[PDB]
């Protein structure tokens, strides 16, 4: 009985990391085997190159960095498939959708070109998108020093996310991330329990193919 692959995507400061941590904790407390992943995974050799880029400690050509972000997912595919096959549900803080939306926000990058490197990855059984109005986000801190942490760029990435949500091959669920941490958590947790039950029924799919 395989585990489910659950991805959290969402606007800046919408609560992806908070909700991913809370979801794994709740699932494990309810008797499931669940583990947390995040992308980029900065611990690998590729992940270190990505972390330096995001911190502005290095500059990387736009196409090359897009491909590093995708390679950083592929290097974890053997682990992802092993865990799901062993019955472990994986909760993932960002995935290929962020990969496409962030590079796709740059000039002269088509969504098609951006998707291709990730074609074939393990397909999420559930893609949560944490929606939040900017007035409500603003109250969640201030733009930091990392790359991409600016309004105009975030807005272009959001438009790309909306283009990806048109894709009916995926199980997208919108989450109102403007509520309390606990209320958002309960909405996510219930959606996740449902997905876990059904994932044991169909084989793990392949993304965008
Ligand atoms: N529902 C919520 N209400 C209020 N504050 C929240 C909520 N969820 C998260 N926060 C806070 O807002 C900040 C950002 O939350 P976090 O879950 O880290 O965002 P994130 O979605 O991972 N952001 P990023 O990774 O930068 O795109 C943290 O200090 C959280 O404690
Ligand atoms: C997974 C992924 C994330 N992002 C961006 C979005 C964001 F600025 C950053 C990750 O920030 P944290 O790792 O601190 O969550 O990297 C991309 O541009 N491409 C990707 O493939
Ligand atoms: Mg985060
Ligand atoms: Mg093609």
């Amino acid at each position: 009985r395989r585990g489910a692959l659950i991805v959290l995507e969402g606007v800046d400061r919408a609560g992806k990391s908070t909700q991913s941590r809370k979801l794994v904790e709740a699932l494990c407390a309810a008797g499931h085997r669940a583990e947390l992943l995040r992308f980029p995974e900065r611990s690998t050799e590729i992940g270190k190159l990505l972390s330096s880029y995001l911190q502005k400690k290095s500059d990387v050509e736009d196409h090359s960095v897009h491909l590093l972000f995708s390679a950083n997912r592929w290097e974890q595919v053997p682990l992802i498939k092993e865990k799901l096959s062993q019955g472990v549900t994986l909760v993932v803080d960002r995935y290929a959708f962020s990969g496409v939306a962030f590079t796709g926000a740059k000039e002269n990058f088509s969504l098609d070109w951006c998707k291709q490197p990730d074609v074939g990855l393990p397909k999420p059984d559930l893609v949560l998108f944490l929606q939040l109005q900017l007035a409500d986000a603003a109250k969640r801190g201030a733009f930091g020093h990392e790359r991409y942490e600016n309004g105009a760029f975030q807005e272009r990435a959001l438009r790309c996310f909306h283009q990806l949500m048109k894709d009916t091959t995926l199980n997208w669920k919108m989450v109102d991330a403007s509520k309390s941490i606990e209320a958002v958590h309960e909405d996510i947790r219930v959606l996740s329990e449902d997905a876990i039950a059904t994932a044991t029924e169909k084989p793990l799919g392949e993304l965008w193919k």
